[PDB]
């Protein structure tokens, strides 16, 4: 087409990402704007507020995240990286809607000839006033720093030999990098500050004056300080796994001290939060103190609160974590009401109100590869009452889930509630499908599946919380293919050993036995054997099935091998599937199997692709149901199909009958298989005519049969199949087809208009647009690296022009083709 209709049509642009981002390497949260924050080992900043409200930035240079500290009220941050250096982050509104940008940066350099071990940033402390940073170091002094415009005050400097020289003789023994642990600020007293080291002296100095007021040597060695809200206690966690209670009015003794988890040897309490309540009733949070022995390797943080403790347990690093109080600075209690926990797999909040201290659900940075993801299918535009069904029944499952509504609120959304409603489904390793509401900027959880179902198989006070597993248990239950049938409700699910699954959408609960049909794939074939997994042990007799998608039938590939294509007819109520020796269609209605094709005679006989099609295969004047297969040996088999009717549907058997046999004489793979009507428009899906006769497809043109191989595309006129247009993509363009879609493109000049076009990807990790029905290439895009072969692997299109690809086990990008969409985040926060 023109250049111009090709503008109104097409335009490529990232526009979001979805899920957990890799590797996070540090935690930060406003109180004020109830903001998160997450840095990454790759230098990324990222903000959450509200669904809706989220902000990404990135450090010129791409080193680790170590610490981020969001200034108190104001609407700036100062992170601090691995390589030192410190940098101002702001988010200015321009153009009505806030935007995030690094102002300056600041690296703190001493005099020449002391060395970098010495002027490593330990803690860094923004004073209330919101104009000085102070900078605990390795070497024991304290640095202060102007804010903004990043200066260093050399003459504001509070040096380990200074405050030794204010102290008695036997608090003097310093060692030589006296290891800033922690420094603070007075709660109602900005004047003084808490400076403590890594031997166990603690101080707290009086600023203007330059002098000690008070401090204290602890016996074991420090980790880190907490100072409760009305500054008269100090609380102090050690190496040992111990911690102390210290009263603040000069030179004072422990008011108590204990290893919570002893008599055992303990690894050190790294963190500890000492938390007050309106109810007399004080909370302490604290991360380790692990018996070294038999829990060592175990990532914990402990919650203590009216007579009752919990160490909570995670499976992947803790990378931080804060406690949400109440209070804000006037307030005399802190109130706690949630935990938020940053572990290096998953974010993991708590409750802190509610009694069993439950799980509250994730609204987004979704850790999709809890397990690890294996296969995804998306689907646009959702029935509302299926969108509904669906989500009820999430709801049931997540029962056990807090009540509480998502604390971390801060900014406004200025996007619109999405009009469309799209799913995005993943599969699995472990078995699982899970319904992700992919409609806007958050992925949200919608509805899990659990397959695994329908086949067989107290001090320190753990509890397991977190849903990352790192284990993998069973290979064979990996979802390999899924088809949602949006009008029915119906839903196939096909996985490692051969297991083929339909199953139903149900409001209600149900006890019901799944009945299993064996599908011989080498009956044909005597002598042949099957080398690996053997088949999943089914559960015999009936089997009680949570609200949700209950599977009503089990189709056992054999040999029950990877199933490597899948295709369903909700309306003929049958399924096709594929693995590397044959194909078979069955009746999931009868539940019998209606026909059984081996491929292995002219690996080659490998089924990529299913097509079910209501067209002409014999003659030009009746049209009847059709399944289509492609091979890898670029083979198209055509099985003709009578579907009885309404009525007779249980009565008389589903026949079948190949129809068609055509051999691409290049010899590639069949990885797409489609047929257009007479106005070269794609068949609709099945039940689409059904719900919508508008869509029924023109039957006065002749029918047109697309093949796309990994090297051309095809058009073939029906019923003969006699040779009509061709792209050789592979002889001009070098690139091979790694998977094509139908996408309709809407026109961005008129508002109800549009076409069908191929989006294909191709295995250099490009998006191209392949015209239809002229097979035209329209534009490329570069998208994935073409050395990134699991982001090439993963990438998925949806029917409206927009698209989907890992750049991470954990995440995904959302990329648009199309000029009709753009889902990107768009909001306001302001102090
Ligand atoms: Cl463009």
């Amino acid at each position: 087409m023109r250049e111009r209709l090709k503008r109104d049509l097409f335009q490529f642009n990232k526009t979001v990402e979805h899920g957990f981002p890799h590797q996070p390497s540090a935690l930060g949260y406003s109180p004020s704007l109830r903001i998160l924050a997450i840095g990454t080992r790759s230098g990324a900043i990222k903000l959450y507020g509200a669904p809706g409200v989220e902000f990404m930035g990135l450090h010129q240079e791409n080193n680790a995240v170590t610490q981020i500290h969001l200034l108190p009220g104001q609407c700036q941050l100062v992170t601090l990286l691995d390589d030192n250096s410190l940098h101002l982050w702001s988010l200015k509104v321009k153009g009505g809607a806030s935007e995030l940008q690094e102002d300056e940066s600041f690296t703190l350099r001493g005099p020449p000839g002391a060395a970098p071990s010495a002027t490593q940033i330990t803690v860094v402390l923004p004073h209330s006033s919101c104009e000085l940073l102070y900078l605990g170091t390795e070497s024991g002094n304290v640095f202060v720093v102007q804010l903004p415009a990043f200066r260093a005050l050399e003459d504001r400097t509070i040096s380990s030999d200074a405050v030794l020289q204010r102290l008695p003789e036997e608090a003097r023994h310093r060692r030589v990098f006296e290891m800033v642990e922690a420094l603070q600020e007075h709660p109602r007293d900005p004047n003084q500050i808490l400076i403590g080291y890594s031997r166990g002296l603690v101080v707290i100095w009086d600023l203007q004056g330059s002098r000690v007021l008070y401090h204290f040597l602890s016996s074991q060695q420090l980790e880190n300080i907490w100072w409760q809200r009305d500054g008269r206690l100090l609380v102090s966690c050690h190496s040992d796994g111990s911690y102390c209670q210290w009263p603040v009015s000069q030179q004072p003794e422990p008011l108590r001290s204990l290893v919570p988890y002893g008599p055992f040897p303990c690894k050190a309490i790294t963190r500890i939060l000492w938390l007050t309540t309106r109810q007399g009733l004080p909370f302490t949070i604290f991360q380790g103190g692990m018996p070294r022995a038999s829990y060592g390797d175990r990532h914990c943080i402990s919650v203590i609160h009216d007579g009752q403790q919990t160490a909570f347990d995670f499976t992947s690093r803790v990378i931080g974590f804060t406690v949400l109080t109440e209070a804000d600075p006037a307030a005399t209690f802190d109130d706690p009401y949630a935990l938020v926990v940053l572990a290096e797999e998953e974010l993991v909040v708590i409750d802190l109100q509610t009694a069993g201290w439950p799980p509250v659900q994730l609204p987004y940075l979704a850790s999709l590869h809890c397990s690890a993801i294996t296969c995804s299918h998306h689907v646009s535009n959702i029935p509302l009452k299926l969108w509904e069904r669906i989500i009820a029944a999430g709801s049931r499952q997540n029962a056990h889930f807090s009540t509480m509504e998502w604390p971390i609120d801060g900014g406004t959304s200025l996007t619109p509630a999405p009009p469309q409603r799209d799913l995005l489904l993943t599969g699995h390793e472990d078995g699982t499908v899970r319904f992700w509401d992919a409609s806007g900027v958050c992925l949200r959880l919608l509805y899990k599946l659990s397959t695994v179902r329908v086949f067989l198989t107290e001090w320190p006070p753990l509890r397991k919380v977190g849903s990352f597993d790192p284990y993998s248990d069973d290979p064979r239950l990996g979802i390999q293919k899924i088809f949602l049938c949006k009008y029915s409700g119906y839903l196939a699910v096909a996985g490692t050993a051969g297991q083929v699954l339909v199953l139903e959408l149900n409001d209600e609960a149900a006890e019901q036995a799944v009945e299993q049909v064996e599908a011989d794939l080498l009956q044909d074939q005597e002598g042949y054997r099957w080398k690996g997994h053997e088949r999943l042990a089914a559960r015999s007799g009936p089997v009680r099935f949570e609200p949700g998608f209950q599977p009503f039938v089990l189709v056992q590939c054999q040999p029950p091998a990877v199933v490597t294509s899948l295709a369903l007819h909700s309306e003929w109520r049958l399924v096709a599937f594929g693995t590397s020796h044959g194909f078979g269609l069955f009746d999931h209605q009868q539940r019998r199997q209606v026909f059984v094709k081996c491929t292995l005679h002219p690996f080659t006989g490998f089924v990529r692709t299913l097509y079910f099609a209501d067209t002409y295969l014999k003659d030009s004047s009746r049209h009847c149901p059709s399944l289509w297969a492609g091979t890898n040996g670029g083979t198209i088999y055509a099985f003709s199909l009578r579907v009885p009717p309404a009525e007779r549907r249980m009565d008389e058997p589903v026949r079948a009958e190949q129809a068609k046999e055509i051999q691409l004489m290049h010899r590639a793979p069949v990885v797409g298989i489609l047929v257009l009507d007479g106005h070269s428009v794609p068949l609709p899906e099945p039940l689409e005519v059904a719900h919508d006769l508008s869509k029924s497809p023109d039957m006065q043109g002749s029918h047109q049969l697309l093949v796309v191989s990994e090297e051309q595309f095809k058009v073939f006129t029906l019923p003969k199949v006699s040779a009509k247009l061709k792209l050789k993509l592979t002889a001009l363009e070098g690139s091979r087809v790694r998977r094509v879609s139908v996408a309709h493109f809407g026109s961005r000049r008129a508002e109800d208009y549009g076409e069908h076009h191929l989006a294909v990807l191709t295995n250099l990790g490009d998006i191209q647009v392949v015209s239809l029905p002229l097979l035209k290439p329209q534009v490329r895009y570069s998208c994935i690296r073409r050395e990134d072969v699991s982001g090439i692997a993963s990438c998925v299109f949806t029917k409206y022009g927009q698209g989907f690809y890992l750049i991470s086990p954990s995440e995904f990008e959302r990329f648009s083709l199309s000029t009709k969409w753009l889902v990107e985040p768009r909001c306001l926060v302001d102090s």
